[PDB]
């Protein structure tokens, strides 16, 4: 019966919550979203046609009032699981992949009382990238930048918590060294648009162990 | 409170609007033809296999037509006068590559972006495994390979096809890939066929290329 | 007013042909279904394992009383499109495939006032073959069949237009040249069933360029 | 003649809907499903990963009294086409499997009015085999069992029409001849349980053509 | 016609079971409230392929999970003196338990169904095909190569799902006797650690494998 009125209690939030009365951001209701990335491996670099082959967790937390409760209304229940489908969720893309990224881990998110969302997706992606001194002492740079395919700055902010990739689960025994991985918000105005944009760049510099 | 209340505010006008235009479109006819504006951006030359003749890109493909049925006046919905929506919640045209040899791989999110004047934008990025001899690649002359884009089902009475300029935006190119570009052009194309009396329009991208 | 007067007769069309009161064919009420290759590239022939990949269109044409009507009732509509998801279509197959044939193009059928659909999907196909010769002036031959997998020629027969397949489509700088290509139906029996089932037989000859 | 095709038609969507309006076998409720296979490739024999990989086609029969009907009762139909999807169909899985079977026809299955059940999924399938001996005369030889996953054979009993493989479909131009080819039921009983669990061996010993 | 209807019978009670669990008034998965014990248990088939240049291994293997639910409980003599059933594992909560260092999305080779019994217990064993970070560095020789892979789950900490195995020994009874590669060790064990996302800690069990070409 305990075990009951906790998952009632759950049941009775997720039930409230998903049948409020999103349709995603707006410029009159616009949304930050964090970003960071912990790199696991560079699998894979390929010279012949200049695509590498990255695997890392990718870290995206955004906030929603329309996610919020207070837990005293809801039998001190503070967080929960949930299906990403559930919720809206950001359309963060790579901006030079070169294959569909593919998802490694489950798509479950867990959404806080204070309206804040965490989701943290495993992937692996082909990306635009020239291994050329990767053979050498300096090794290789490569770059790519994550942001929203069809939200402008003024719907959807960026930001990072840190300049630096979490490096703490990189592959010990990987083909590549990493030098160093940097990730960093850029600010962009293209000519075509009138909107600021908003990406987060993925730098990498790597050598052959 | 107050703006707790505006959002929410906003929040309900963009609903409103997105269920009052998708409870009001059964795509092109005769009757009712539509103009689809075309335009490539190319970001990559991948791949260029010259033991079975293919070739690989990546590029945007921007698509844009206008529809009356999704027009609204802003001032009736809290001066929205666009919005985001995912491609599956409209029509979208049936623009098909048609010398491709593996399914197109889709790259992006697949959302549109529609305008109070009834403008639909999308813009999926994609990569594209196409019919394309690569000989010469290695030369100064660099290699030539072209492919056509139009509908697959409706003729050029339903569906006519625009280009903004015949030259493919180049400003996004991968500097350092395998492949530089010497040239790359998007030519809208009338055909007439000797099967059908209706006419054909595609539009034929032109890629001239070479080892960098 | 008047765009809204041509969108409505269409939908109220399909709405009239959608709600009908076709569960496809029977020994009862047998359909045939004119079927005819045109065919695009061989893209890949592989000794090592005898498979051919064969780049083609599809043509599948057949006619439902179901499906016809009077133009006249019709603000004279005598075409409209519809998802090929959304109608029955025949389960035509090949029999000899290595790989799950890969689609081209869309899937969308034309249906016509007479009743008739239309429905010509791309395909992209592995199938069983020995391309040993190919580097001869004799080249090499290659033969699939293609019919329903689980109709009996008592529920779908099968008919081409023309015994020779179109190759005036057929990319000029393939690594292989078509020496011929013909589309001939046949009737077989096997073990598992009594009904004879039909299947048009797709015979190539090639040889490297 | 309109009709009468509608009558006919009228008839069958009857029946399907008479069917269509059972929770998989059990000790009390048990099924039998006779398996056969059809071999039609051996497509590849691969020494570096021990895998090969065939394509045959699986037929699968059984039988539900809840498919059952009398003929008499709908217009002399004695059988009908569905999908798969409609209708329960048995686990019967590879047991030794490298990667997912890929699915080479359609997904329909035939239903007759003894309610029997005839479905015959083509595939292709990679799976443990040591091809060691290969380019030998005596060839060599791979085995792979089938049976349901999650029932023993106290809900599900495995048979066989004959001991056989059926050959008369194999690619008289494969890379690989076979030199035989068995299906066969294995019944094995363990002193953890008191059910019997069934089994298909098939037995293939092949060489280079 | 006396057996027509008893068959029709033992059907109805199952259906009648399985309506009435999965109509229950809903297991939302576990909580910090109402934690769940998950027991995980390898089956090791086979080491597929060992890829050198890019340092990715591919194992072939069966993932026995075990949990235990009041929600699933029922007495077989209300229904029928049913005390176990099978179902499809969408029809069911089930763990996300993930490898934490694949290169490709994990293939399932096996049907998607788990085996309930009425003490509330369910057995769910997919098998599977695994792509993981390894270094098969060491595999043409006598000691072989040893290389090691986490699992979890992805978005429950250790105050929702525990994790354990019920052996050290990695089952190896079933392992391919003609493969490329023969095990030289096999071991599962369970860890606890902390990840920069979060401050509560992940439970995984870790998978170590020695091997070496035959
Ligand atoms: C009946 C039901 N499902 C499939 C079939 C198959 C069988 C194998 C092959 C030939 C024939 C028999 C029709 N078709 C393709 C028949
Ligand atoms: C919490 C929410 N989503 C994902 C996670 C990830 C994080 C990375 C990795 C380890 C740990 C932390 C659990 N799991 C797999 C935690």
């Amino acid at each position: 019966d305990d075990k009951l009125h906790s998952q009632a209690n759950l049941m009775r939030l997720k039930s409230d919550l998903f049948n409020r009365s999103y349709p995603g951001p707006t410029k009159d209701d616009p949304l930050t979203v964090t970003l960071g990335f912990t790199l696991q491996d560079i699998v894979k670099a390929d010279s012949s046609t200049n695509e590498v082959d990255l695997v890392y967790w990718e870290q995206q937390r955004w906030k929603l009032n329309s996610l919020m409760w207070d837990p005293n209304e809801y039998g001190n229940i503070t967080d929960f699981r949930t299906s990403a489908a559930d919720i809206w969720t950001p359309d963060i893309t790579a901006y030079s992949s070169t294959r569909p990224v593919q998802v490694l881990s489950p798509q479950i998110a867990v959404v806080t009382h204070d309206g804040s969302v965490m989701f943290i997706p495993a992937q692996r992606l082909s990306f635009m990238c020239d291994p050329t001194g990767v053979d050498s002492e300096e090794g290789a740079t490569c770059a790519v930048k994550f942001g929203s395919w069809v939200y402008s700055g003024f719907e959807i902010d960026l930001k990072t918590d840190t300049d630096q990739v979490d490096l703490s689960s990189y592959y010990a025994s990987s083909k590549y060294e990493i030098l160093s991985a940097t990730q960093t918000r850029q600010v962009q105005h293209y000519s075509c648009c009138p909107e600021p944009y908003i990406d987060v760049n993925l730098v990498v510099k790597f050598r052959e162990r």
